[PDB]
């Protein structure tokens, strides 16, 4: 039995976090509604392409959504060892080297 809440404080810091976006934010509109009522995309994303992969089609309503979302960021588990940091993306960020005069 704790005394405060070790669980969760501030949950500033997340689990993963990568550049692309997942192509289940713009197939399914009950996602945007989602995020409207203060969640995170990250969880979005993550809960319908977790749902869809083990039961194989997305949620009925916003009423299951956003309950299995409560209850999955409270308390579940998961087993990411073996991640694959890769992407298709250009890195036009390192591009902007060439406007700043002042390096080394």
């Amino acid at each position: 039995g704790s005394a405060m809440a070790d669980i969760g404080s501030e949950f500033e810091k997340t689990p993963s976090l990568t550049r692309r976006i997942d192509d289940t934010i713009f197939q399914n509109p009950m996602v945007q509604e989602a995020i409207r009522m203060g969640f995170s995309f990250k969880d979005i994303k993550k809960i319908m392409e977790e749902k869809i992969q083990i039961s194989g089609s997305n949620y009925k309503s916003l009423e299951v959504l956003v309950a299995d979302l409560v209850n999955a960021q409270k308390d579940s588990m998961q087993d990411e060892s073996s991640q694959t940091s890769l992407q298709k993306e250009i890195s036009t960020e390192e591009q902007l080297r060439r406007l700043q005069e002042e390096k080394l």
